[PDB]
C-alpha cells in the first residue's frame, strides 16, 4: 500500500505538512537527549569533590608517613630504599610519625577504632619458616607470619621500648614483606558552608614493604580505603543533608523518559516489520526495513536505565565507588550524541556526506584486516628483540601501543634514540625494524586509507548528482 | 549601463588604462597596512619592557619571601606544606625576611607606606568561629577574623616578642588562611642610560597561607600588584619622560587614517547598491554586488580605532594592564594582514586558490556539524570515565583539548601510558575508547576533509579551463 | 594440459569440491602458525624474568656501592666526579661498602672467589710511564699497570692501612684510569614458590673511573656479569628443575613441524616449475609459475629451525644471552604472521587491496631513490654544520633519525628551539635549513607519495571493475 | 643542424653508441662526488674531537669555579643569585677556587701569564658615578670602573687580607657588574696514542656577575675562549705532527678538480648558446637550450673552492673557528648531492617524478604567496596578545617557529595547556585563536597542498602516457 509506505519512510519535517500530525516523538528524543546529558554533568560534577578529597588526604599522608618522600611516586609504589638501614628509618618514621600525628598534621583529622576496638597500630612479618647465610641456606617453602600490636600508650612510654624489641630484628635475607595498618578518621570540613551536615570519613591506611624480589630493592606502597560511615557525633550548627529525595526522583524521570523511549522505538521496529511483511504478501524497494538508528536508541536508553538504577543503589548504601555507573552512563551519553547525526540527515547537504561514511566503513575495516596480520608480526617481533633494551617495548600491549602511536608519527625520534648501542646487533636490527615499519605503515597503508574514503566520496556523490 | 558596471566590477591595474584613474585609494590602504603594522610592533616592545620588570621582580620577590622556593611554582600556587611545623617556619621566614629585606636585596628596592600611611607588615588569621577535637567538634558555620599590624620598631626589638604572642597559635584544624601583605618602592633603574627620568613602581604583595580544602595540605601564594605611582623625590641627573606628545600623535594620525578609510569603504558600499539598484531598475550577473572584503576592512578600521582609543586612554592614565587593547589591536593588525589577500585576487594564477577556498569552507563546516556531535559525545564519556585516573581529562575543557591535540596525532603514546592498570575495568574501557576515537577520526573524518579540498580544487580548476 | 593447470591456479576452498582433495597442507600451516607463536611467547615469558633479576640486581649494586648515585645514569656511564677529591671519596666509598656488604644487603647476596681463589678485592690503575707538571711533562707514550689484592681480613684490620698505602697516590694528570673488580654469589629466591630449586648467580661486578679524555672530568662506570654457575650447597627443601626435557620436546616438535612445511613448499615449486615447462613445450598465461608466497614460507622455516637449534643450544648449555636466537624467532615469527594474508587474498574483497599494495610498491621505492639523495644531501650538511651546536645533530646517524623523525612531524619545535642564537651565522642558516628540508618534504614528496598510491589503487579497481 | 642538435639534447648512455663518444665528463662529475663527500667526511670527523676537548673543559671549569653549578646552564647564563650574601659567597668560591686550582683538578691544566705577563687573577667592578638608597638617590648617568690584579703569592697570605679589602664592597644598588679573568694552560693528553706531539691550549675564562637588569638577581656568566698557541716545552717522547702537507695536498686536489668542473660546465653553456643562436639564424624546440643543471653544478664548484680556501686558511693559521667554512662546504656538498638526480632522469620511470616536482614547485609556491598573509596576521596578533602570558610566544621569531610546528602538529597539547587562566580574557582568546589557526592551516591549506601534487602528477603522467 504506497499511501501508506511513502509517508512510513518519510521525515517528520514533511509529516507535519503531508498529514499534519505533530512530531511528539521527536520532542521526546530531544528531552531524553537534554536529561541524560543533565544528569550525566550533575553526577561528574558530584564526583570530582568526593575524588579530590581521597586523593588529597591520600597525598597529605604520603607526605606524613613516608620517609623523604619527594612528592611523586616511583611507578606502581611510592619511594623505595636500598640499604639495611633506610628500610629501619623508614619503618621507625612511620611508626614515629603515627605516635605525634596531633602535632604535626594540618588537617581535620584523627584516630581511629580498628575492627578490635582498639585504637593503635598494628604491623607484621613474613618470613621464611627456617632460619648461616647465602652458603648452606635452611629456608623452606613455606612463611611464617607474625604480627604485633601497639597501642598509643605503649608508644607513650618515655623509653620507647618497643623500638628495642626483638620483634624488629627483620632478618632481611629470609623477608617477605612488613605490613603497618591503622585507621584514621575524618571530616570534609570544606562542605560546611553549605548548611549541610558535613561528611565524615574514615581512612583504613597499609604500609607495604616489599622485597618479594629479593633483589635488594624494597618497595613501599602506601594505600588508603575511604569510607564515608556517619557523623554520629558532631556539634557543627547547621542543617542535615536530605538531598537524596531530589537526586532519586531525577534519576526515576531519567529512568521512566528512557523506558518510555525504549517502548516507542521497539514499537516502530514492529510496526515497520509488519509493513515489510505487507509489502512481501502483496505482490511479486529492500528488504532493510528496519531503521538502524532504532537499535542505537535502544541500546542506549537499555544503558541509561541500568546506569541510573546503579547511581541509585550506590547512592543508597552511601558508597564512593563509581566505576561501573560511570562506564555505563558515559556510554550511554556517548551513543545518545551520535543519535543527533539522524536528524541531520533530514537535509540533503548533511546526508551525502553521512552516506560517505557508510560507505566507507567496510571496505576500511576489510583492507584493516589484511594490515593487521603485519601488525601483529611487527609487535610480537618488536617484543621478543626490543624488549630486554626498550622501555616501550616491555610488554605486549605496550607494544603494540607504540606501533599504534608511531603509525601516527608521535615520539618517533625519542623511540629511535630510546635504545642503548650496548649491542651492536640489537641496534641494527632496531634501526631495520623501525625504518621498515614507520615506512609501511605511514607511506602506504594510510595512503590506501585516504584513497579509500577519496573514493567513496566520489561514487556517492556522483551518485546523488546523476541519480 | 553597462559603459560603468564594468569600470565598477574591474580591477584597479585595468582602470588607470581603461579611464586613467589614479588608485590613491589603494595607496591609502597600503599606508593603512604600514602605520597599523607598525604601531602594534612598537606597543609590543614598548610593553615587553614593563612586563619583564615585574616578572623577573616577582621572581625576586618568591625567592626572598617563600622559604625552601625552587624556582618553579606548583600549578597556581608557589609552594606548598603539609606539617604543622613547615608552616610556622614558612609564615616566620617571612617575617624575618621582611625584616632583614635592606641587608639581603640585589635590587633597588625599600619600604613603602601601606593604607594607613604606616611602614609595616600586617598579617591576618581566619578561623572558625567556636574553639576537644574531631571527636565532638564545637566548630560554627561563619568565620572570626583577626589582623595585626608589625611595624618595623616593633621586628627590630632585641627579643623580637612578636614571635611568642598570642596572635600566633594557629588552631590548624579550625583555620581557612593566614595571610601577609606588605608594600615595596622600586625602580626600573635599567631605564636610567636614555637619559630620561626612570620609572618609580610601587609593589603590593601578598602572601596566602591557604588550607580552604582542610585536605591536610596548605597551598602558598605569592601575588604581586605593581603601580607606576610618581618618581617624587630623586637626585638622578638626567631628562623627564614626555614622549607622549610623539605616542600620541602617532595614535592620532592612526585614528584618522582608519576613519579615512571606512569613511571611503562605506561609501564604496553604497555606489555599489545604488549600482544594483539601477540594475534591477533598468530591464528584467548576481544580487552580491556587495564586495565582502569591504565588510572586513570595516571591521578592522572599527577596530584599530577603538583599540587606539583604549591605548591613549591607558597611557594618559598611566596604567600597565593591556590586555583588553592588545586583543583589539592583534585582532585588527590579523584582519588587516587577510585583506591582502584582495590585492593578489587580481592576479589569474592565486584567484582560483582563493575560489578554491570559497568553495570549500561552506562544505567542510557542514561535515564539522557532523563530526562535532560524535566529538560531544566522546568528550563527554571521557572526562566521566577517564576524568578521576588521567590528568587530561580532569575537566571537560582539557578533554576537548586532549581530544583536538588526539586527532592531529600529539601525544598519543603518553596519553596512552599516562592512566594506571590499578582498575582493570577502567583500563580496558580506555584502552577501547583512545583507540576507537583516534581511528575514527584520523583515518575517516581527515580522509573526508582531504577529499572535499581535492573536489572543491577539482571543480574551481574546471571550471576556470574549460569557461 | 588445462585440466590440470587450473586445478594447480586453483584456492584450496573450490579444490574441496572440484577434486574434494581435503586441504591437510594448510592445517600443517595453521598449526605451524599456533606452535611458533606459542613458542615465542613462552620463550619471551621466561626471558623477562631473568632479565628482569639481573638487571635489579645491577641496580641495587649501582646504589650500594656508587657515592651519591641517584638511580639514574648520565648517558652510558653511571656518574662522574670534576674534583681530585670527589674520586678519592668515590674509590674509598666504593671499596668501604664492599667491606660492609653484609651489613647493608637487602638481598640474598654474598662473597664470592675470585680466578685466584681468593675472596678479597682486586683494585688496578694505569698511568703513563714517567713521573714537575704542565710546564716541563716527561710523560712517556706507553703505560704502566699497578694491581694490588684486598682481602677481608686485610679491610678489617681496626686501622684500615690500606687506606694510607702509597698505592692511592693517584697523580691524575698522569691517570688513565682506576679499576675495582669483585665477585658476587647470589640466589633467585623468588623462584622458589615452584617447588623447583633456585637457580644461584654469581655476579662479576667491575668499577671503571675513567679519564681517558683528560678532560677533568672522570666518568665512573658500573658492570655486572651474571653466570647461574650451580646451586651446588643449600638445603632449601623441595624438588630440582628438569622441566628442559618438556621444553627441548616441544622445540624438536617446532623444528620436524618446519621442516616438513619445507619440504612440501619446495616440492610445490618443483612441481609449479614441471607445469611451467610443460606448457612451454606444449603449444607456441605468464613466466611467473612460482608463487612468491612460497618463498617467504621456505625463508620462515629456515630462520625458525635455526633459532630453534640456538635456543635448545643456550639451554643446554646454560647461557644467558637471547640477542641472536631472539631475533631469528622474533623474524620468523613476523614473516610467518605476514603470510596469512596469503589466506585473505582467496577473497575478492581483500584481493584489491594486495594488488594494489603490490602495484604501489615499485614505483614508491622508484620515487624513493630519487627523495634519498636530497635526503643525504641534507643529512651531510646539517652534521656539518649543526652538529657542534645541535644534540640531535652530532653524528651522522643521530642526522638522520632526526630527519626521519621531523618529516613525519616529531619533536619540530623543539628542534627549532635547542639550537642557542650564540653565533647568529649558524642560527639563519639554521633557520633557512629546517624551513627548507621540512616544507620540501612534507609538502611535496609525502604528497607525491600520497599521490602514487591513489592512482596504483583506482589501476587496480578500474581493472578488477571492467575486466 | 639536425644531425648535431639530437646528439646534444642526448644522454651520456646513448652516446656511447650512436658516436661512441667515452663519457669523461661523468667520470669527472662521479670523482668530484667522492672527493668532495670525503673532504666533508674527514674535517667534520677532525673538527669533532677539538669541539668536544673544547666544551668538556669548559663544564669541568663551571663546576671547579661556580658554586652550586647543578651540571645544566640556566638558559642563556650558567647560574643565578637572588641574596646580597650568595653573590659574596659565589665570588669567594670563584676566587678561592683559582687559589687552590692544582689540589683540585682532574685535568692536565696549569696557570697561565695574562697580558701584563703576570701570573694572577683580575676582578673588576662597575658602578653608577655618585654614592641613602631608594629615597633620594644621587646616582649618576655614567659608570665607574675599578680593578684589582691579584696574584698568586697575594692570595697565598697566611690570612687572605684580599678578602676583607675595602675592595669587595659591592654596594648592590649601584652596581652593574663584577668581572673575574684568568687564564689558564692546557694539554690534549689524549692524542699522545697517536706519536704525534699533542696540541696544547690556552683558556681565556671569565666570570661575569651581571645585574644589569637590577630587577633582584644576578646572572652569572661563564665564559671560556681557547686558543692552540705552541706546545713549546714538553719532553712527551714521540713525533711532530706536520700531516698538514698531506690535508693541504687533498684540498689542492679538491680545488683542482672543481676548477676542471666549472671550466667544462661553463664551456658546455657556451655550446649550447652557440647551438641556439645557430638554431635562431637557420631557419624560420624551446628557447631553453640552457640545461639548469650545469647551474647548480658551477654554484656548487664556486662554493667547493672557496670553502677549501677557507679551511687552508684556517689550518694554515691555526684557528679553531669552522662555522662559514663549514656552511660553505656543507652547502656544497647538498648541492652535489642534488646534481645525482640529473643521473637518474636518463631513465623514464624516474623522469615523470623528477617532472611531477618541476611542475609542482611553481604553483605550491604561489599558494604559499596567499597562506604567507594569513600566517604574517596570525603571528602578529599571537606576539601581541599570547606573549606576555606563553613562552612559545614571546617574541615573534619563536611565534613564527611555534605556529609553523603547530601547522605540523607538534606539541599542541603543550601549546594549548602552558598558557594560564589567571585572565579570562586572554584565555578565551587564546581558545578562539588556537582553535581558528590549527583548523584552518592543517585542515584547508595543507589538503590544497596535497590537491595540487595530485594534478601535478596526473597531468605529467597522462601527458608521458598519451604522448
Ligand atoms: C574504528 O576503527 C577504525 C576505523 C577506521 C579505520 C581504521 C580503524 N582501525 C584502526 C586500528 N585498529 C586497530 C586498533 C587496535 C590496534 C590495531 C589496529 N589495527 S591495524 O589495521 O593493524 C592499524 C594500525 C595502525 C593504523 C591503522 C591500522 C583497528 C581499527
Ligand atoms: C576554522 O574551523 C575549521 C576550518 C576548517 C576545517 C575544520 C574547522 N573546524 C575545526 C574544529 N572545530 C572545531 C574546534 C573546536 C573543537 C571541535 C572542532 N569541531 S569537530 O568537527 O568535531 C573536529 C574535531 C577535530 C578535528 C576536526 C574536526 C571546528 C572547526
Ligand atoms: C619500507 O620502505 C618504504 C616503503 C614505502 C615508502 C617509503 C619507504 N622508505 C622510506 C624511507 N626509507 C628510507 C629509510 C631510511 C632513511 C631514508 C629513507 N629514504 S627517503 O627516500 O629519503 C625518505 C625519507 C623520509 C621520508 C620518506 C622517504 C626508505 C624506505
Ligand atoms: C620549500 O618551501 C616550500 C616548499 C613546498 C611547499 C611549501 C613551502 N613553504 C613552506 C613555508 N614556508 C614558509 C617557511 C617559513 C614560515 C612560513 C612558510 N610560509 S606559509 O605559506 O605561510 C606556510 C606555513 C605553514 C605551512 C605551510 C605553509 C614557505 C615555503
Amino acid at each position: 500500500l504506497r499511501e501508506d509506505l511513502k509517508f512510513y519512510f518519510m521525515s517528520p519535517c514533511e509529516k507535519y505538512r503531508a498529514r499534519r500530525q505533530i512530531p511528539w516523538k521527536l520532542g521526546l528524543q530531544i528531552l531524553k537527549i537534554v536529561m541524560v546529558t543533565t544528569q550525566l554533568v550533575r553526577f561528574g560534577l558530584s564526583n570530582q569533590l568526593v575524588v579530590a578529597f581521597k586523593e588529597d588526604n591520600t597525598v597529605a599522608f604520603k607526605h606524613l608517613f613516608l620517609k623523604g618522600y619527594s612528592g611523586t611516586d616511583e611507578d606502581d609504589y611510592s619511594c623505595s630504599v636500598y640499604t639495611q638501614e633506610d628500610a629501619y628509618e623508614s619503618i621507625f618514621f612511620a611508626i614515629n610519625q603515627y605516635h605525634q600525628l596531633k602535632d604535626i598534621t594540618l588537617g581535620t583529622l584523627g584516630y581511629g577504632e580498628n575492627e578490635d576496638n582498639r585504637i593503635g597500630l598494628k604491623v607484621c612479618k613474613q618470613h621464611y619458616k627456617k632460619g648461616p647465610s647465602n652458603e648452606t641456606l635452611n629456608i623452606d617453602n613455606d612463611v611464617e607470619l607474625d604480627c604485633v600490636q601497639l597501642d598509643l600508650q605503649d608508644l607513650s612510654k618515655k623509653p620507647p621500648d618497643w623500638k628495642n624489641s626483638s620483634f624488629f630484628r627483620l632478618e632481611f635475607y629470609r623477608l617477605l614483606q612488613v605490613e603497618i595498618s591503622f585507621h584514621l578518621k575524618g571530616i570534609d570540613l570544606q562542605t560546611i558552608h553549605s548548611r549541610e551536615l558535613p561528611d565524615c570519613y574514615v581512612f583504613q591506611n597499609t604500609i607495604i614493604f616489599d622485597n618479594k624480589a629479593h633483589s635488594g630493592k624494597i618497595k613501599i606502597y602506601f594505600d588508603s580505603d575511604a569510607k564515608i560511615e556517619e557523623c554520629k557525633d558532631l556539634n557543627i550548627f547547621g542543617s542535615t543533608q536530605k538531598n537524596a529525595q531530589y537526586v532519586l526522583v531525577f534519576d526515576a524521570f531519567v529512568i521512566v523518559i528512557c523506558l518510555a523511549s525504549l517502548i516507542l522505538c521497539t514499537r516502530s521496529i514492529v510496526l515497520a516489520l509488519r509493513l515489510r511483511k505487507r509489502f512481501l504478501n502483496f505482490f511479486l524497494d529492500q528488504w532493510e526495513f528496519i531503521n538502524g538508528w532504532y537499535v542505537l536508541v535502544i541500546i542506549s536508553d537499555l544503558m541509561t536505565i541500568i546506569g541510573s538504577i546503579l547511581k541509585m543503589e550506590i547512592k543508597a548504601k552511601n558508597l564512593t565507588n563509581y566505576d561501573l555507573c560511570s562506564i555505563f552512563l558515559g556510554t550511554s551519553t556517548l551513543l545518545v550524541w551520535v543519535g543527533v547525526i539522524r536528524y541531520l540527515g533530514y537535509f540533503q547537504a548533511y546526508n551525502v556526506l553521512i552516506l560517505t561514511m557508510q560507505a566507507s566503513l567496510p571496505k576500511v575495516l576489510r583492507f584493516c584486516a589484511c594490515a593487521g596480520m603485519i601488525y601483529l608480526g611487527y609487535t610480537f617481533c618488536g617484543w621478543i628483540v626490543l624488549g630486554p633494551y626498550h622501555d616501550k617495548f616491555e610488554n605486549l600491549n605496550t607494544v603494540a601501543e607504540c606501533l599504534f602511536s608511531l603509525v601516527n608519527g608521535d615520539d618517533m625520534f625519542a623511540t629511535f634514540a630510546q635504545i642503548q648501542q650496548k649491542s651492536i646487533l640489537v641496534w641494527l636490527f632496531s634501526r631495520l625494524y623501525l625504518y621498515s615499519f614507520i615506512s609501511l605503515f605511514i607511506y602506504m597503508i594510510l595512503s590506501l586509507f585516504i584513497a579509500l574514503i577519496t573514493d567513496s566520496y566520489d561514487t556517492i556523490k556522483k551518485f546523488q548528482q546523476n541519480g
